[PDB]
Formats: structure tokens, sequence, C-alpha cells
């Protein structure tokens, strides 16, 4: 069997999108393996709960295997031995990241909201039908990319998908779905600082430069005003550990629709250069940004390669 699996540190995106690839390739005779490189957050084990299904195979070597890659381009959130491995596919709404092959494969990459999306059309381009379970985590995982469509990644597609989706598993009331999960994301109250740096963060290769960028949304900012000077403190350990030029944590509050950025770097001037936005003891309001894909990552990389 191929493996279906997403990035590091996956999502909801990565593990619905896993599961429901899988089982389309499955239907068409092309066996597949769902898989994870990382436990899931609480979002996601809320979303699998909601639906009956187990979490899929926890897999980190993939050398000599057939892999599909879902939610990503890039070496630094693929398997560590993917190089090893045969890259069969790519369905993803990211930038072009570095990942490349020896061989011809497929890629179903499109600039919108949600990998599931992507996959939602290929179940439609086989003529599958898509099971009431599966359209359940598909429809949770477009919700949360999409941040209940409130996202700029958000286009039509995404929003037809859900409500075809929604139809199929029989929800009514999906935008309470969407809220649902973005409670459960703001429920943050005594977990570790690392662990909130890490539950949802990438690392990128801008240039030669290692940039990683953790990300997390909540209904109220308010919630981080305790922790706050220990998630400085760690992101601050944590570019050192991984030798990091730069370490960006988003608290990105989905109702304001705007983050606070916490920053440091080996740049004094990283967000004034990025953005035109400068940090002011390591801190960044950035009004109206959302999305880490479209609002923050393209203005960085640019930064670094010029
Ligand atoms: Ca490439
Ligand atoms: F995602
Ligand atoms: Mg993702
Ligand atoms: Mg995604
Ligand atoms: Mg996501
Ligand atoms: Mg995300
Ligand atoms: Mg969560």
């Amino acid at each position: 069997s191929m493996y279906v699996v997403g990035h590091k540190i996956p999502d909801s995106d990565s593990i619905c999108g896993a599961i429901a690839l899988a089982y389309l390739k499955n239907q068409i005779g092309e066996p597949a393996i769902a898989a994870r490189l990382g436990e899931l957050s609480p979002e996601t084990a809320f979303i699998l709960e909601k639906f009956g299904f187990e979490a899929p195979e926890y897999k980190t070597s993939y050398a000599g295997e057939e892999v599909y890659i879902v939610d990503h381009s890039e070496i630094t959130q693929a398997p560590d031995d993917i190089a090893q491995a045969t890259i069969v596919g790519i369905v993803d709404h990211h930038k072009l990241g570095d990942l490349t092959t020896s061989t011809p494969l497929e890629c179903w990459i499109r600039p919108v909201g949600c990998s599931n999306t992507v996959i939602k059309m290929m179940y439609d381009f086989y003529q599958v039908k898509i099971p009431a379970n599966i359209a359940g985590i598909m429809m949770c995982a477009i919700l949360s990319d999409t941040v209940i469509f409130k996202s700029p990644t958000c286009t039509t597609a995404d929003i037809r998908c859900v409500e075809a989706l929604a139809e199929i598993a029989g929800v009514e009331d999906f935008k309470e779905v969407g809220m649902d999960m973005f409670k459960v994301k703001s429920a943050v109250e005594g977990t570790p600082a690392r662990d909130l740096v890490m539950r949802d963060f990438k690392d990128f290769n801008m240039n030669g430069n290692l940039v990683g960028i953790g990300q997390l949304e909540v209904i109220d900012l308010a919630v981080f005003d305790d922790i706050k000077a220990d998630l400085e403190a760690d992101i601050a350990k944590l570019k050192v550990e991984g030798n990091r030029h730069s370490v960006l944590l988003l608290l990105t509050d989905i109702m304001k629709e705007g983050s606070e950025m916490l920053v440091v770097s080996d740049s004094a001037d990283l967000t004034e250069r990025a953005y035109g936005k400068p940090t002011v003891d390591g801190r960044v309001w950035l009004d109206g940004v959302l999305s880490r894909k479209k609002q923050v990552v393209p203005a960085l990389q640019d930064a670094f390669q010029k």
C-alpha cells in the first residue's frame, strides 16, 4: 500500500485528509494506508471522536515506501527519510516547496482554503461516493482551515464543498460545528508553554534560514495574558534548540480577525521589513491576519530571498 500522510505536527486537514484520500484510493483499487507523523491536537481528536474514527497509524520512517503527501510540499514538514521514499502524489493548497522527485507523480494543488476541498474534487473526478462519516471529517477540516469561512484563504469552492459535505454527513448547522472546533482550540488552561508553542508549529527553509512559526487560534486573545511571558521565554529556547534564524508565534483571535505575533529573530527589523510593522519588545499586532500560508509566509519568504 501507499501511505497517505500530511505534515509534521499534523492538524485536522492533514489527519482527515489522509483518512479521506486513503479511502478514495482503496475504492479505486489503489491500495492505501492513512498515516500520521505526530499526535493529534485536541481539535482533531474532537473531530475524529464525533464521526467515529480512530487516529491513523503513527509512522515516521517511509524509506522504500510510496507516499502520497497531503497539505504541504516542504522537506521540513515531510518525513525525515522522504528522499529514500517515492512520492507518488501531492494534494495541497500551499506554496510550492522544496520537495522533489526523480519520477513523474500526481499533484492536485489548488490555491483554496483546505486540502480536503481538493480531495472532494478528487472524489468527484473518480465518481466515488463519499460516506457520511468521511464527509463529516472532511467538512470539519474545511471549517477549521477556513476559520468558519473568515480566513482570506476561503474560496467559493470551499463554501460549496462544506455545504455539499454537510448534507452528506447529516449536519444542518455546520457553522456551529465550526465554532465548536474553535472553542476546543481555545481550551488552553494548564497547558505547558512548550506544548502550546508546538501545537500548530511549522519549520520553513527561507533561502537557507530556518524559520519556525507557531499559531494558536482562539476565540479570545485574553486567554494568553497570564502565560504570554512564558511563551516568549519558550520561543527563545526553541530558537536555540533548533539553531533557527527566527521563531514566530501567532496568537490569533478569530473574532477580532487579527494576530499578535511574538518574535525572536537574528534580524532585529524582521517584521518592519516583511510587513511594514515593527516589533516593539518582540511583539507586533497584525490587524486582519488569520492565515499563515497567505498573510505571514509569503512576505517573510520574499524578505529572505532579497
Ligand atoms: Ca520543488
Ligand atoms: F491544514
Ligand atoms: Mg495543515
Ligand atoms: Mg491545510
Ligand atoms: Mg490546517
Ligand atoms: Mg493552519
Ligand atoms: Mg486544539
